[PDB]
């Protein structure tokens, strides 16, 4: 089940976990998957209910996981229901989820970690692709 309202949540893909830094500053910072954290709790996330889906908050950076230009997933300082809402859907495999664009009709593009540090973008779901499989680890 989705760890709702749990501050210590790491967002996992294979051996990497999602990181995001505070904006120095319509601004935003890359969501980076890596096996190193760039400062205290830059790898710590808070998931809440938002309408028919979820919002994903980085406790380190105070940024919201959001769709940005070119289907890139960024942390953005300012919340926007249009860019910051996600569907989290069980994959069928252990505790693995797809984080998708909420779409009336379904078939929303999903978090895709590109095959060191790596960025996240939205692409069509391929059920078998481990680069779109997300796990949530608490503490």
């Amino acid at each position: 089940k989705i760890p709702l309202d749990l501050p210590g949540t790491r967002i996992l893909n294979g051996a990497n976990w999602a990181n995001n830094s505070a904006t120095e500053n319509n601004s935003g910072t890359l969501i980076i998957f890596d096996q190193s954290t760039p400062g205290q709790d830059a790898d710590r996330w808070l998931i809440h209910n938002y309408l028919d889906g979820y919002k994903i908050f980085n406790m380190g950076s105070n940024n919201w996981a959001s769709v940005s230009r070119g289907n890139t997933v960024l942390g953005v300082s300012e919340f926007d229901g249009q860019t910051c809402k996600w569907s989290i859907e069980y994959s069928g495999n252990g505790e693995e989820f797809w984080i998708r664009v909420p779409r009336e009709g379904g078939g929303g593009a999903v978090w895709t970690i590109k095959p060191g540090p790596t960025t996240v973008f939205l692409d069509l779901l391929k059920e078998t692709d481990p680069n779109q499989r997300i796990k949530f680890a608490v503490d």
